């Protein structure tokens, strides 16, 4: 196994489809042992995580409460073991209110909403450090979520801030994390299926050499799961492109 | 001159050897008809501003008020003119708690703080550009100041994220500009001696602190193949000045950056 | 005059429609003293730069030939003046053979031909830098002709590589051309003016979508103008680096 | 396994410190088949590739000759087996006369010494990319080896130029595999008057790196290849996977 003997904490788990959901199982098959996180509606999420290869124990954490943060250390102790530590970290979190993304301009976001979708999407991963890290082994591996924000492109719009700043955020998590050994990463990947959404979708198989499939999660899915691995020692701060090589080529 | 007959907005003006007063002084030097924006002391900062080398109208914006953005455009036209439009937009604002940048730890600023910043660093140059654009003529540019957010740095932490943010806003500033033919642009300095940094280097946040900003300013001039003048603000206020011209009119949503060569070189 | 009183050397002035002809134009309509350098056909290179608005001294130089680099600098003094120095210099000389861009395979072109196209393009730009920074005042400017190498398109190929190659060159430059107090840029263009017939017309048609402010294909004046923007002190703080005259498509994704 | 019944060409093995010594040694522990290319001091190969946990048949490539380019695939088809066919391509060619790199001024380098360089470094991978890809299966991979040439610094001079070139052939090598089901990917790695410089360098990026960085190990830089010939990175292509410890997104 891949990643055999090493506790991973898998957030942001809400439909079977979901990347997160696949990361998990992708994890499971490797011999890895779980620990999940919740949001909101915990009942509905436990009928999804039990279509999970093994069993794992499910915890709430709203990323906007900071009561569920600091005591996401001590619930995740208890799920594991006493003299037990976390292996690997996945942030599978990421919002933005349709008025800063969809057919809504630019302009006419508030920003009390896009406020909202930088909290969840880029600050969330630096506060999951913070609470995560006292709990973590050297060797670790910090993975979070990304989608290319390099350039600007219709409808993602404030969704692109908000992914620029978890870039910037990840580079500062990697030198905190680094004195406990710990990488951090980010995972790019091309568009997933969750008239503009069809222009851009069908763009990205057409620039990637080796193609690429909206329907399919576990090509990223694999990424991730290399990134938690110990091949991947020497990277951190970094972002690693799962896209199909589409943002390396012009048309 | 570069700027002969251009009406430009200049914007976040506090002292007298702020970037954004030598951007000002630049312009009025090269022709420029400028319409000044000021924060909370009205007359303390219109006090600031008659040292400038000609006369320019003050005007009252709080990038945090939405009746301050809303009022604007018609409180702009009524210090030009009826029929006159804007050229030119300079946006010199920037603010980040010191729990956010400093000795404080990444991990310890509170997401209230860091928000703050991000409104006031970020969000504010869509806000200006939404205000600004609709009385600016084709041809116009709209400027952005940064600072090379593209690795990580000490103390900086927190700036790094709002500065991240800018230069993705700007990104799409351009798309919104770009329908009234404007240009939409941010200025990448190297590090300036402000009032602040003189003050971090004296040690007035510590012997820690005082080392971490004399390593990066002493590095900086070291990378700069032309070297670089931390007491010197002339050489970014005159590439703003350049950006606000005719001479670079196929640039847009781009970083130019004025840091002495230092972001292109390891060592 | 924006460039007033500044003598610049202007390279690859082969025809009236190319960029280099016009950045001579708008250089000399903002009061710059020109020398201007040809690659072998120098009887036709005159019938072209007497369409210039003011005079010019014209020279010999083949970037491929030693000799010729090494002759630079005294017969450019002997042009100007005993004790006049040059504040500008505008590398325009770009090349690739067929094999190596256009219809032909990537992987079908020849090492000599791909060797002479970096040589060209990006070795050259070196060279130059070498011959003339000794005989250029502080504060002088050295700029190089680049289209956008950061991704791989279509017919572009081998060119692409030596685009990056110049790219790595600008950076070194930079650092001798800094002990000089030199700076040295390179400006990235957009397109300028059957299977190969519909690849470039994707990419024109793309460029202009993707620019916010636009792009004209046929309109080499906002190049040129950005070209003269970096000879003159108003980006004193700028060197190594890549500035953008493609509408800002290159910041766009679509 | 990670790399289990994977059949996998090593190009430019010398010594038994080099990363493409250590880049097979890891393959064959992961359970890959080798066939390892040898420059010319086959003798020197030999005795170094004997050293590996298992064996691996040697074949004689010079990237500079054209007959060697062009018999490859057959010769390679030989040792492995009539039907059978590659997975993984290990490019780990890379050189420069002292004139190109060094105390030797970026200036004085001759352009016959830094075209040799560029033949040999960058030119050379899509050369190996032409003559294997015919005989890969799909979804194979192509690595090639590279040292951060975004920004110039002091000694490496002409072959930072190469290495530029490098990334820019990747991309296109990437067009060309993907046609086969290939990805080809770069690995960016750490470091492994004139030492006053390299000396400034090295101890600058293990402060720069947040999890350090170790001039004298070249096992992490192995194991990143072996993870991108593996089926752990099968939608990354044309792209560069860094393994320096973090340095290149941190300025201090
Ligand atoms: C076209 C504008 C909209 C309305 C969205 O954007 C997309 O669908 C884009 C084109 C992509 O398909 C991306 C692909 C993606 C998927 C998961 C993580 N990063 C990127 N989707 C999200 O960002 C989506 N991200 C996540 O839900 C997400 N999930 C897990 C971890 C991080 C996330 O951002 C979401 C925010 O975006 C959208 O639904
Ligand atoms: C980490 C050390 C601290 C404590 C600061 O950061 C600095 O001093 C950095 C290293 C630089 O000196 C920069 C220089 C600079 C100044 C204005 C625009 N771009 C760059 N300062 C700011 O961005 C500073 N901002 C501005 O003054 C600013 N002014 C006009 C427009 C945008 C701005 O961010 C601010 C973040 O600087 C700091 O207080
Ligand atoms: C792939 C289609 C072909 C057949 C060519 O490429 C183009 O037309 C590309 C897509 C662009 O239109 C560029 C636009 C350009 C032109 C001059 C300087 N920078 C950019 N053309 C060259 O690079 C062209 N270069 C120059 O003329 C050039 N001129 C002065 C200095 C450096 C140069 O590369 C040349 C390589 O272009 C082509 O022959
Ligand atoms: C200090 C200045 C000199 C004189 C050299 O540069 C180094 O030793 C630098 C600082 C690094 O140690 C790099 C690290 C490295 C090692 C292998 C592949 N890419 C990067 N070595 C080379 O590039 C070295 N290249 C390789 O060993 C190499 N090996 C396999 C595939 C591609 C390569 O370029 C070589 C060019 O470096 C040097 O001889």
């Amino acid at each position: 196994g891949l990643l055999d003997g090493k506790r991973i904490l898998v957030s942001g788990i809400i439909t079977d489809s979901s990347i997160a959901f696949h990361i998990a199982r992708v994890a499971q098959e490797q011999g890895a042992q779980l620990v999940l996180t919740g949001f909101d509606r915990l009942r509905l999420i436990q009928r999804i995580t039990d279509r999970l290869p093994a069993k794992a124990p499910l915890l709430e954490l709203d990323v906007q409460n900071e009561e569920h943060l600091a005591s996401l250390a001590g619930r995740v102790t208890e799920a594991i073991g006493a003299g037990n530590k976390l292996d690997g970290v996945v942030h599978a979190i990421g919002f933005m209110p349709q008025t800063g993304m969809g057919i809504n301009p630019f302009f006419d976001a508030p920003y009390a909403d896009v406020s909202k979708g930088i909290h969840i999407s880029a600050y969330s991963y630096a506060s999951m450090a913070k609470a995560l890290l006292p709990i973590m082994n050297p060797g670790g591996s910090i993975v979070g979520m990304d989608f290319d924000p390099s350039r600007a492109m219709p409808a993602y719009n404030w969704m692109t801030v908000a992914k620029s700043a978890l870039e910037s955020v990840n580079r500062f998590v990697a030198r905190e994390a680094g004195k406990y050994g710990v990488r951090s990463n980010l995972v790019a990947a091309g568009p997933i299926r969750t008239a503009q959404i069809q222009l851009l979708e069908e763009g990205w198989d057409q620039r990637a050499p080796i193609g690429w499939n909206m329907k399919d999660a576990t090509p990223v899915a694999k990424t991730v799961c290399a990134l938690l691995s110990d091949w991947l020692p020497a990277t951190t701060g970094d972002i690693i492109y799962a896209d199909g090589g589409a943002h390396t080529q012009l048309l």
